[PDB]
């Protein structure tokens, strides 16, 4: 007695086989749950079906002529105050729609055949509030918005895991801007009250880290190095000629000095002995000592051995001390024996400004 | 006898000045070289038309009410089976339908008012087969979708030959992206089951091309230096501190070596002496050699001169040999005379391992 | 008579109270001055409106059935050809077309719900003349193209104001590309009509700088190597081993001379006494002074003493000048008693090239 004609979005739309007492086609279809029933001049599946759900909401499905689209409906009691429409395509893409309590838009999805989708929700007001890119690629930018329709947060996400977060103040203008790559790696950037950039942070995988404050002139004011083993070199005050005043900072004491835009110069002073740990702009190490001490029985002289950071100390033609820069940015003193030949001991972390000091006398 | 109405789609119907016998107006027009011929009650033009093609199958021409759309459509011999159709409107927008033989859809193009056209083939069962978007910039993205409907592949072509080239797998999943740029170099990423980028190469312009394996914490586990001269750095289980395992592909022969955080080192030893190139983060050489050897009547001391990549060996303060290494990734040697100071013969490419060990003797 | 809903791009729809002659629902608004009637079966203010200009052009004001968007067309005489169209969309984001005078693109501009847009320009044969993509963070990528299609400029602006300039040729090849970072310091490489590197100049943050001209072979055939402080070298029309005419640019003052493959030497003369300053390839600053003179109590000679970079001249058994020459790139010079034995008062900085030939009187 019916044929049966199968639509987008998985579902059959049942026309009867011969014209009824209206010379009219019957049609009848079932969808989640609810049977719905329908006329038509067409006998091709095309045409409208209505339904009425337990909880006394109205359905209302829709096939265009060609049968390449579905419009599924879902109205209030009254007929005329929408709840959800859902449009389908023979291509499988679609256009979801939500409805606050006055027929009026809450939500709108919008999927493509490649199931790519945008999404957007709308506050009572009307107003956008949240607006969601999801691609191809399952990557995805979600973008929050306030009640004055003006931007406040952007989320890309990368196909590869890897995210940028921007945050924006009352007014849209860009406040802050932080990519986190795959690496647990980051690169964060604060802007000032004009748009500029106030402050720049690249975090490295292995939780070290470089800093630099910007200027008016947008030149770099002040720069932190920070390594992965806690410590940091500190540029305070940068000028123009790439100069400014140097600090590092070590588990328990403080090293201070100068920069050039050549070398970083630490110096510490004890009685006419200066020790002085330099830095080469590609950051290599080398320390020298040298002392006022016009007594050749007490001035103190030192060779570097940059093969192993150890600089060793001499006082009346006999080696006094070891100080090793070891690779994980400590020194370490040991003692020679009186006849200033065989290191005696074992090698010592000096934790205290005054241990450095204590050495250079 | 009558006035010429020009339409949409380039086409005229022609209208007779007063009506017919029964009391409808007469409709001629040429279509294809097709004379369709037509009766409807009004007089501007519009109404249907019809006509039959040589091989039997019908043509309908459809003149909307207000002249603002027609539909061509094409039929098989029984009238009711389409085969084309072809809707263009006033502002010049089209859709182009194509029907396989059971009148099923098989390609959708939609023409836009500016030129722009979204086009869609379906497979004889009905499921997407590929879809093509192009826009007014003339940049065009290619989609393939497999028998089942899902995603496989995705090509952007840009307005400026850059394209982005996305593969997904049988289950709709990124498995492989390419973004290759205008200025001709490319990042290229590949993914594993799980979302994760397994994979990472970046070529260059100049062809030299970074490659790199990814691990499960997302830390680069292995990468591969390629040179525009085809030689390659091969690092190889990249500890988290920075180092790792290194290897020098050059052409004939393989340096071996370490890596750390600041420098690629690559060793060569033969008797006390051994060779060391060393290569910074930059990617810049520089060499060195040392000799246990304390006999100075056969110590090898050898200096570097880094503005033409170039060692001299020293043996009894006469120099002995050149090795140059080149800026095409090659070593040579050239000798001294007896006397120390004049280069003699010709420089010698060196292609075994053996060589630069023989040279080091 | 009617009821007032408003639409998306701010503006409103009058729909009659209820049905009049022919069942159906009058629509009209007002546009730029102009009144569009209209007509419809829905009552929401869904539906189409059209109206005539003065100077005969048509309007057509296109409202969707969820009531999310409107279209504005204008079209000239005919209703056929397009001059403009305004798509506004409830989310406040926009799309503008304007058309040449066979209704064809000349412009398409997208702004976005987050206030950001892209723009097209197209010329006069349709092609795309240029297209700039502004973001939500103010980054943006733009592009011209010349007459013939083909890509000219292309300029990626980053959100902190760092940007990379690509410059191509009437070929589509890369001619010029420019790295300019937050630091302020760049890169920028110059290609020859072969694709060969033909020019590399590298800013850095502390305006310090190296340019080299690669020559036709490969090979560098001018170098400029500017400091921190401003000064500079010129090393022009160097040729294999590296021979080639150096020159120095200090405060002040110039030193010519020429530059072999171990030193640089700058050459100045006061009779037959010739200053030499000699710059190593490390960088190691040197001086020496020759006289041709053949009388002991007059001749001039002077010794280099790297611990403090102090010339010390001596004529007729008795010191005279110390010559300093500082890490900061200036020369002092500070004279000594009539005997020899004390130095006199302060050093003075050199101000004039005068002041290098005076010395050595």
């Amino acid at each position: 007695n019916s044929v049966s004609v199968d639509l987008p979005g998985e579902m059959k739309v049942l026309v009867s086989k011969e014209k009824n007492k209206d010379g009219k086609y019957d049609l009848i279809a079932t969808v989640d749950k609810l049977e719905l029933k329908g006329t038509s001049d067409k006998n091709n599946g095309s045409g409208v079906l209505e339904g009425v759900k337990a909880d006394k909401s109205k359905v209302k499905l829709t096939i265009s002529d060609d049968l390449g689209q579905t419009t599924l409906e879902v109205f209030k009691e009254d007929g005329k105050t929408l709840v959800s429409k859902k449009v389908t395509s023979k291509d499988k893409s679609s256009t979801e729609e939500k409805f606050n309590e006055k027929g009026e838009l809450s939500e709108k999805k919008i999927t493509r055949a490649d199931k790519s989708s945008t999404e957007e929700k709308f506050n009572e007001k009307g107003e956008l509030s949240e607006k969601k890119i999801t691609r191809a690629d399952k990557s995805s930018t979600e973008e929050k918005f306030n009640e004055k329709g003006e931007l406040s947060e952007k989320k890309i996400t990368r196909a590869d895991k890897s995210s940028t977060e921007e945050k924006f103040n009352e007014k849209g203008e860009l406040s802050e801007k932080k990519i986190t790559r795959a690496d647990k790696s980051s690169t964060e950037e604060k802007f000032n009250e004009k748009g500029e950039l106030s402050e720049k942070k690249i975090t490295r995988a292995d939780k070290s880290s470089t800093e630099e404050k910007f200027n008016e002139k947008g030149e770099v004011s002040e720069k932190i190095i920070t390594r992965a083993d806690g410590t940091r070199l500190e540029y305070t005050g940068i000028k123009s000629d790439g100069s400014g005043k140097a600090k590092e900072v070590l588990k328990g004491y403080v090293l201070e000095g100068t920069l050039t835009a050549e070398k970083t110069t630490l110096v510490v002073k004890e009685g006419t002995v200066t020790l002085s740990k330099n830095i080469s702009k590609s950051g290599e190490v080398s320390v020298e000592l040298n002392d006022t001490d016009s007594s050749a029985a007490t001035k103190k002289t030192a060779a570097w051995n940059s093969g192993t950071s150890t600089l060793t100390i001499t006082v009346n033609s006999k080696k006094t001390k070891d100080l090793v820069f070891t690779k994980e940015n400590t020194i370490t003193v040991q003692q020679y024996d009186s006849n200033g030949t065989k290191l005696e001991g074992s090698a010592v972390e000096i934790t205290k400004l005054d241990e450095i000091k204590n050495a250079l006398k």
